[PDB]
RNA sequence: CUAAGAAAUUCACGGCGGGCUUGAUGUCCGCGUCUACCUGGUUCACUGCCGUGUAGGCAG
């Protein structure tokens, strides 16, 4: 994708800036479920995997307009106090890229016990014996703590970036911005 | 290279029998506890779907 554009997350003493990125994701992901499509993607250009942090950047790329249309829609209203904006231009060359995927895991072993005794008809302890309780996979990914509106349930989504590689290849994007196969240059 | 260097305590047993502790009592006057605070630190690791699958992803 040509153009991107980074918003930085304004430190402020009233909110921590994971807050602010939490809430800053969940209004991109509103506002992506409300215009749709899936070439438009996201990056994080201040990782740090030692620690685990996101840091205070976000990189959104798409094309031209659509960076220009949603700089004027109210899912910026309410928060421009909060952020300072970019300038949407061109990625430099030359950039290696990689990926955003959402990685999930089992660490709820309840869940697993409802899938196989709803499916299957078991009884509580054919379901502790199947599945035991070391099923729980640790993580050292940075996450996203949002909410739900309708049903309102608030989870963290863990964000993995992908290797690095030479040359970028087509695919999809989620409501969410992480990557189906599409990749998003690194710099 | 140590006041070094060494070592088998052990066999057996009936402590019990008896008893009145009692009478009497004023705790009591008095008291300024105050001043000021972000519960969030991502702190709700959730809910459902495709998939035979626990393999892998998805949707909010």
């Amino acid at each position: 994708m040509d153009h991107y554009l980074d918003i930085r997350l304004r430190p402020d003493p009233e909110f921590p800036p994971a807050q602010l990125m939490s809430v800053l994701f969940g209004k991109l992901h509103q506002a992506l479920v409300a215009q749709g499509g899936d070439r438009i993607g996201v990056s994080f250009p201040d990782l740090d995997e030692s620690r685990s942090r996101l840091g205070e950047r976000l990189r959104i790329h798409a094309s031209a307009d659509d960076l220009r249309a949603l700089l004027a829609r109210p899912w910026l209203e309410g928060l421009r106090d909060h952020l300072q904006f970019g300038e949407p231009a061109v990625v430099p060359h030359p950039t290696p890229y990689r990926q955003v995927s959402r990685v999930q895991a089992k660490s709820n072993p309840e869940r697993l016990r409802r899938r196989l005794m709803r499916r299957h008809d078991l009884s509580e302890e054919e379901a502790r014996k199947r599945i035991p309780d070391t099923v729980a996979r640790t993580l050292d990914l940075p996450f996203v703590t949002l909410r739900s509106q309708s049903t309102g349930q608030h989870f963290r989504l863990f964000i993995r970036h992908g290797p690095l590689q030479a040359t970028a290849e087509e695919g999809g994007f989620t409501c969410y911005g992480l990557s189906k196969g599409g990749f998003v240059p690194w710099f």
